[PDB]
């Protein structure tokens, strides 16, 4: 893989190694909130942190993924769109150089600072690479971010970004509870698409929050400091690691709420 998020190597170039990037369900997308539908059959999502184990944060080169003990049924998701029972793999965001853009979904073409995606694969498919391959694999819970008050629940997280500046570090991160990371409301829109990162593939049911958590300015300026290189090489922040809204195409988005 040679993708990224540079000034040749961008979203725009992906379908040249991934072709399915110009695919029917590509992620992510503009909500039209006036367009989507509310589903009076649509469930309240379950969320059951409760027994989440984290493990290690890394810097992947794109991201940083938050990494959870995903060898038994521990966090998982259920409910809301969803048949069957979907276990917590990972999260990470994608945020921007400037507050006013960072969001890979867009609410009536406004863009978040940032998104939080919770990544949870099916559990009748066994493992997350099975799962990828199936359009049921997996459940990514995507939350916006803006700027105004503090997170406090992410701090944590904010403070150990210096110890994984560049591409490939690690570092030890038990004990975080995602719970910290959620707003107050579950309410949320639903679609189907797929992974947002190469290799794209079309196997996500999208779970987008509508209501956005807040963090503060210097939090977010924190996630700015990370570096797409690696130790010693050429610096190259880690911003604007987001892929624009994709066309809609034959989906239709529902609401949970009125
Ligand atoms: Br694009
Ligand atoms: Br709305
Ligand atoms: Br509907
Ligand atoms: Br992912
Ligand atoms: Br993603
Ligand atoms: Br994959
Ligand atoms: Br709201
Ligand atoms: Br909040
Ligand atoms: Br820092
Ligand atoms: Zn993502």
């Amino acid at each position: 893989h040679h993708w990224g998020y540079g000034g040749h190597n961008g979203p725009e170039h992906w379908h040249k190694d991934f072709p399915i990037a110009k695919g029917e369900r590509q992620s992510p997308v503009d909500i039209d909130t006036h367009t989507a539908k509310y589903d009076p059959s649509l469930k309240p999502l379950s969320v059951s942190y409760d027994q989440a184990t984290s493990l290690r944060i890394l810097n992947n080169g794109h991201a940083f993924n938050v990494e959870f003990d995903d060898s038994q049924d521990k966090a998982v998701l259920k409910g809301g769109p969803l048949d069957g029972t979907y276990r917590l793999i990972q999260f990470h965001f994608h945020w921007g150089s400037l507050d006013g853009q960072g969001s890979e979904h867009t609410v009536d073409k406004k863009k978040y600072a940032a998104e939080l995606h919770l990544v949870h694969w099916n559990t009748k498919y066994g493992d997350f690479g099975k799962a990828v391959q199936q359009p049921d694999g997996l459940a990514v819970l995507g939350i916006f971010l803006k700027v105004g008050s503090a997170k406090p629940g992410l701090q944590k997280v904010v403070d150990v970004l210096d110890s994984i500046k560049t591409k490939g570090k690690s570092a030890d991160f038990t004990n975080f509870d995602p719970r910290g990371l959620l707003p107050e409301s579950l309410d949320y829109w639903t679609y189907p698409g797929s992974l947002t990162t190469p290799p794209l593939l079309e196997c996500v049911t999208w779970i987008v929050l509508k209501e956005p958590i807040s963090v503060s300015s210097e939090q977010v300026l924190k996630f700015r400091k990370l570096n797409f290189n690696g130790e010693g090489e050429p610096e190259e922040l880690m911003v604007d690691n987001w892929r624009p809204a994709q066309p809609l195409k034959n989906r239709q988005i529902k609401a949970s709420f009125k």
